[PDB]
């Protein structure tokens, strides 16, 4: 009969199976690992208290507002929210800071130290950045040439329209740096010469707006990370005890109503290509698994290891697994004596009095993000995420990680306690007589994810992203997980991706339980609707 | 007294000390490990035999002709010739096979498999590529493309001129892709529409020119790389026993002059006091304070972001040079098996490989097969494979595979490599398996003393900050150099190229009687030509 093989334990394929219980479709979900919950990683300290944890991966949710019931607002993230709420988890969401709650955070660029709000320029002048710029600033700036694009894609989510998107997509060949330099003038209201923004001027708003290299990939990727933090009200939120909880909360729920767990996938293929009946077939652990369709959430990387003979894939979906562009990035977790952000001071005196909140430089650790879990409680936290890193600074930081070399880890823990050192305005010594425990984990160094997430580069949305949006292997094999989706690098777009996975097995084997999926689900992956 | 402190003891660090010496410059040089020749790495796999090594950085170089002395004609890579030559190394200069030396390598995209110079489409027209298109070829329409930036600075080299550099740079703004997206048009004997390529076009052409993920990198990159690569004639050479001979050889060569400090990570770079005008430099390596007149530096761009260099006194555009010019990656996954199939062997069907030298291509991860020209003709050819060598998106992927430390992920390298190899090749998994002895690989992008494979710059940065870091900090008392300070990244003479123009400032300060020998010596100057 029917039974779905997913792939991988994730939140993709576990937001999958969720579904599928809810309209009673038989599943089986393989996992490679030991463990669930994928890029959902959160590792705590041997030597710390309950709240002296990290989350390696996702830890924080800009979510839709909410009632006392769980019921979200429309919203990008509505379907995040519900899922916590369908879970029994709404009442464990506590505040994520972005900014500090108490003193904000520092900026630290150019050998300049400043508090966020300052409105220090940090020596531009001496870079050729003209005082009206700096007057006018980066997000400004940022917001003036993104608006007009982000508006676009916010009212089809409102309106239930594509034609933002086909707006989005005639610009697709430009990468952020591109538009600026061929295409984007500024506004007249701004007094600026009609002229496009030099070099200078460009990688000037990508060192405070973004990450180095950043602007280098797809512009469309720009735009949906501005919707997709809100710059388009949120409500952050991250989880009790750290994002493992989600998909910890998902297994549980899952096994008492199966898993093959240590069981790597190598080969998916239909049993006989040219039999219409044929079911599909997953090579795992060394074991051949029948099932009617196959979900996979494996990441695009990941799937070219996999033999995908059989499977049928046409020209372009083969093209898009290598050519669609993944990103880097690198996490630094600290677990220091105390949580010396909120109770310390500087060399000079002066109380840092951080609560949450970021800290941002141009110094290799780049953002350094101060823990909203545990605050108000009788143990705060003392883990810092020292290093959180995307693009060129997470490749160069990742050199020095997971090398095995007590060499180059006492030179990986020198840097970045020194760069930490500048940030704040302390003695290096300050900070090494305060540290326990040093974890850090590079996730373009991962055989499981092969890349941090997706972050597609030019041309990518507009040419090779829709051939991977319909199912190959005679209709049986259904490509998910975040890469799947217009919010990349989001738990969200995995949840997206499974939901469209869903929706296409069943269109295809029963399409009668269409509106059960679309009451429980949502009548679409991204178009507003009320909860 | 003059003592100038070299850091790194890579190609271009050993060069440097090579002019120095032949100027009679005392110098040390520093060097963070235990070997010299940096990026020129010679793995030998132990359980082979003579020739059974393979180069996992520098293997390749395109030369200018030269005559029996050794004397190289004037182009890109005279430079390295005549290195080679002072050296006495001309004799142990080996052809390097670019192609296949007997049948024609292998090319297999989209399940479609060739011969290099069968004129296959690959299934093209099913991906919306039209004929006109595939009549042309990708070889003409990028060389078209390229063509008119290629001859302006192949001008300059030749006419000693900078006019074609600074057209360059009037479009270093663009990536290779957004060039053909926002303003290249065919050329009208190609009888194509006056229109930009579109995507599916641009990828296809990016497919077979180079590396998924290249054309977002700079056009200037794309335009100096095909004029390293001679596609603008050139004598492909290798090194007989591997790219470690050259540095070796220099190693040894300064020795019986000794000045090499190993074992001795820079952490710190700047002046004593830098108020004063006559400070010296400290350098802080293995824990140990060393005081110099100057410095030239050859350490890499994101190296140099992990050293302290507070007292250096770089200029905000020098500070920023150092975080914003791009790098890029490269894998290389080397594999001694029992015999040379790939010259001896046939495939599935009967017919014979037949191949000596030269490379494969394929869309499948490893992307590039390279068989060795070393040994071919000796009565122990080479057993040693380089199975997969990658960049950009390419190496970044099969970068998480390497390195991991765990057994079941080399297994599954191991695997996936052979796996491909058999589908290039049109064999078996286990033809290859049941030859396999050995299997080293390796990833430049997580490697602490490079962190990169070589400078990839992005749009913009050679326009933009290249310039900022070939002026001198330090109270002019600091060099910058390594082949990131070059137009020939990825290439020795990159490298050897920082190092004339390092030189050539501390000189120009500090003793400009030494110019005309200097001149004599090692060029008038550090790209334009002039004769042997
Ligand atoms: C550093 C960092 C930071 C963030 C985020 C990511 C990262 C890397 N994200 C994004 C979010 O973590 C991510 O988009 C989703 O967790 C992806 O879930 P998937 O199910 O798509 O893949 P995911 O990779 O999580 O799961 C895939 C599963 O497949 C398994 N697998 C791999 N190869 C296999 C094989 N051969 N056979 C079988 N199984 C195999 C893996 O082990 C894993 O269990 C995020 N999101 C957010 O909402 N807020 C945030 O703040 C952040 N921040
Ligand atoms: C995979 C691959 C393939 C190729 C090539 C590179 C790579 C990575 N190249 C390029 C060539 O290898 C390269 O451009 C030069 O070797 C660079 O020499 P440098 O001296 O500039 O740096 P290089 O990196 O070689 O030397 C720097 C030195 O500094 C040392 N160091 C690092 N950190 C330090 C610290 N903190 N303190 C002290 N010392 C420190 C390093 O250990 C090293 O000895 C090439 N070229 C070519 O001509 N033909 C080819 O075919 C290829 N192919
Ligand atoms: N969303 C993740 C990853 C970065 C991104 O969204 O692009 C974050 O909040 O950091
Ligand atoms: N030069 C090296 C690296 C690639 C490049 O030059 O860009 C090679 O021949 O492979």
């Amino acid at each position: 009969g029917e039974r779905v093989g997913i792939l991988g334990a994730g939140i993709g394929g576990l937001y999958s199976a969720l579904i599928l219980q809810s309209l009673d479709v038989p599943f089986e979900i393989i996992e490679a690992s030991n463990r669930v919950g994928g890029r959902l990683f959160t590792h705590k300290f041997p030597n710390g208290g309950k709240y002296d944890y990290y989350d390696v991966g996702a830890m924080r949710y800009p979510l839709p507002k909410s009632d006392d019931k769980g019921n979200y607002q429309p919203g990008v993230m509505q379907r995040v929210g519900q899922l916590f709420t369908y879970l029994g988890m709404h009442k464990q969401l506590i505040p994520y800071y972005f900014k500090s709650n108490k003193s904000p955070g520092f900026q630290y660029f150019n050998g300049v130290r400043a508090r966020i709000g300052e409105g220090s320029s940090f020596d531009a002048p001496a870079l050729g950045i003209n005082s009206s710029l700096i007057d006018i600033g980066v997000t400004k700036i940022v917001n003036d040439a993104v608006g007009p694009f982000a508006q676009a894609l916010f009212d089809d989510l409102q309106k239930h329209t594509t034609t933002g998107w086909d707006d989005m997509m005639k610009n697709d060949a430009y990468s952020t740096r591109s538009y600026f330099s061929f295409k984007y003038l500024p506004s007249p209201s701004f007094g600026l010469p009609s002229e496009h923004f030099s070099t200078r001027v460009i990688n000037w708003l990508e060192t405070f707006d973004k990450s180095t290299g950043w602007y280098d990939r797809g512009l469309t990727e720009t735009v949906l990370e501005a919707i997709a933090f809100g710059e388009v009200e949120v409500d952050w939120r991250c989880i009790d005890g750290g994002s493992h909880v989600l998909p910890d909360t998902i297994a549980a729920f899952l096994h008492k109503k199966a898993f093959v767990m240590n069981a790597s996938v190598t080969a998916i293929g239909l049993e006989n290509p040219n039999k219409e009946d044929s079911p599909m077939v997953v090579v795992a652990g060394g074991q051949k698994r029948k099932y009617s369709h196959v979900i996979s959430t494996l990441p695009l990387p990941v799937l070219r290891t996999v033999d995908l003979k059989n499977s049928k894939l046409d020209i372009v979906q083969s093209n898009a697994l290598r050519k669609l562009q993944y990103g880097p990035s690198i996490k630094i977790g600290i677990l220091f004596k105390e949580p010396w952000w909120t109770t310390g001071q500087d060399k000079n005196g002066e109380k840092f009095d951080l609560v949450g909140g970021q800290s941002y430089t141009d110094l290799p650790i780049r953002t350094v993000v101060y823990p909203s879990y545990g605050v108000n409680t009788n143990a705060p936290s003392n883990t810092l995420i020292a290093s959180y890193c995307w693009t060129n600074d997470a490749e160069r930081m990742g050199s020095l990680i997971g090398t095995g070399a007590a060499t180059y880890e006492e030179q990986l823990e020198h840097l970045v306690l020194s760069n930490l050192a500048a940030v704040h305005n302390t003695d290096y010594q300050y900070l090494k007589d305060r540290l326990v425990d040093v974890h850090s984990w590079d996730w373009n160094h991962n055989p499981l994810t092969m890349g941090a997430f997706a972050f597609f580069g030019p041309g990518d949305f507009q040419d090779l992203y829709t051939s991977l949006n319909r199912p190959a292997a005679n209709g049986k094999l259904h490509f998910a997980g975040e890469a799947l989706s217009v919010r990349h690098a989001w738990v969200v777009g995995a949840l997206d991706s499974a939901w469209r996975a869903v929706y296409n097995y069943l269109y295809v084997t029963d399409p009668a339980k269409l509106p059960k999926f679309f009451e429980l689900w949502g009548k679409n992956a991204e178009w507003f609707e009320q909860p």
